[PDB]
């Protein structure tokens, strides 16, 4: 049960509904390959705080749509030449595809048009240095999903621009990240074709690579329930911005890997509620660390004993306990 979707809508918030109807929906397919475009579109982590990063003027100015992702981490710009992938596959031990497994496609695929790619670290891919695709990884039981951008020839001078400062306080404890080097893969062509031609290259070698993989084509009762996630999500206020917690105390630090936004309502000298926002990755919802703190008593020692019980790596990558701790309480 191995499948690839065409979808060319570019409509983000259907593109994006359809995504996760693939990943959390279509459970009989264990391994489902697809690439997709957006337009102009500021791309949002799934705990930001979106109407403290998003400057209101400029994206209702340009016309730019905002839609919160169901992945982690911070604000990415897309455009009509921003082509994105999706890997979903049902976690098994004897059988990986993941973007490790895609990554070789993308090489040889650069590789026959003479640009010589590297698979570096783990979640990017470089040419001579500079990163043109980054990645990340969404978990739910049993299903995995990477899911990325590849820069064929995007606008990076956008982003800056449509993002803003928040009034509200960060404490800065740490040091600031190196800035990346980034190219455009149009840039390091020594021929130029469009972003299609290389969508339809990338997938021409996914065929090759696996024979196996036939189309998946959504019915339109599918179609129906995908516009359905649509109307009521990723087209929603509800879910792009969202409403504000009930709270007593505000608290933000801003760590290396990511900046956490704590509201919580301590009542009784305990946690009654709490919500976390940030830009941090995890590639599990924070909703899991906010549940292990409620009841908790609001004292570091309590809420870092509370977070010894959970393995804090799934949540927040390269940020310790000890200062997830240190931004929930004093």
């Amino acid at each position: 049960h191995m499948k690839y979707i065409i979808n060319h809508s570019n409509d983000t918030a259907f593109n994006i509904a359809l995504e996760e109807y693939a990943f959390k929906h279509l459970l009989d397919e264990d391994q489902i390959f697809l690439l997709w475009i957006n337009k102009p579109s500021i791309i949002v982590g799934r705990h930001q705080n979106t109407i403290e990063e998003i400057n209101r003027d400029y994206v209702r100015e340009n016309g730019i749509e905002v839609v919160r992702r169901i992945s982690g981490g911070g604000a990415v710009y897309h455009d009509l030449n921003n082509l994105n992938y999706t890997i979903i596959s049902k976690e098994d031990e004897n059988k990986a595809f993941d973007f490790k497994s895609f990554s070789t496609p993308v090489i040889n695929t650069l590789a026959q048009l003479g640009v010589k790619a590297e698979f570096t670290g783990r979640n990017d891919l470089e040419i001579d240095g500079k990163k043109f695709c980054g990645n990340a990884q969404a978990y739910i039981n049993g299903r995995i999903m990477h899911h990325g951008c590849l820069l064929f020839d995007v606008d990076l001078s956008v982003l800056a621009n449509a993002l803003k400062v928040s009034k509200d306080k960060f404490e800065s404890k740490g040091v600031k990240s190196v800035r990346a080097r980034v190219t455009n893969i149009i840039n390091e062509l020594p021929k130029k074709i469009t972003v299609e031609k290389f969508r339809d290259l990338l997938l021409e070698y996914m065929k090759k690579e696996y024979p196996e993989m036939t189309e998946y084509v959504f019915s339109e009762e599918e179609l129906a329930e995908i516009n359905r996630i649509k109307d009521t999500k990723f087209g929603t206020w509800d879910w792009n911005y969202g409403k504000s917690p009930e709270f007593n105390v505000r608290r933000g630090i801003k760590f290396t890997s990511g900046k956490v936004e704590v509201f919580a309502n301590v009542t009784e000298s305990k946690i009654q509620d709490i919500k976390i926002y940030g830009d941090f990755f995890g590639i599990e919802d924070v909703a899991a660390v906010e549940d292990v703190l409620r009841g908790v008593k609001y004292e570091r020692e309590d809420v870092l004993k509370a977070l010894k019980t959970i393995d804090i790596t799934r949540y927040f990558a390269g940020i310790s306990r000890e200062e997830i701790a240190e931004a929930v309480v004093g």
